[PDB]
């Protein structure tokens, strides 16, 4: 397994637990001081506001997240991503793109340290 196939086995699953509607369980793929940056919007950080952030899409209908992993490098114990992004709303496209990067815990296991993303009009 290389870096891009571990951090996109890491999005998959992401993917498959915001499907289940596990607000806590997104949170818990993100570092606790782990910050997402929407450019020309408020910044969320920490993991508390960032389930409640993906709780509020749950909320509003979103659906149908798909996450493409373009390129990925691994620096040391990070692991440095670019990709695209693609949700539906009530049906309406929400898409764009983003960087970020991923640190290693001591399990072997990827999450998220920092993400910033810019939607498409
Ligand atoms: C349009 C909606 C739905 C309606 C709301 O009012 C505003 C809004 C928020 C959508 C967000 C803003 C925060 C950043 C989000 C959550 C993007 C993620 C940061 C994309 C990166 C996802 C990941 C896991 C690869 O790192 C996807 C949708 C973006």
């Amino acid at each position: 397994q290389s870096a891009k196939e571990a951090i996109e086995a890491a999005l998959a699953d992401f993917v498959k637990v915001y499907n289940s509607k596990d607000a806590a369980g997104v949170a818990s793929k993100y570092m606790d001081d782990a910050a997402i940056f929407p450019l020309d919007m408020a910044p969320v950080d920490g993991r508390q506001n960032i389930q409640k952030l993906w709780q509020g899409l749950m909320d509003m209908g979103v659906s149908e997240p798909k996450f493409t992993t373009l390129n990925v490098q691994k620096s040391g114990d990070f692991a440095f991503e670019s990709g695209s992004f693609s949700l539906k709303g009530p049906l309406v496209d929400i898409a764009g793109i983003y960087v970020e990067v991923w640190r290693k815990g001591q399990d072997g296991g990827w999450k998220l340290y920092r993400t910033i993303a810019n939607l498409d009009p």
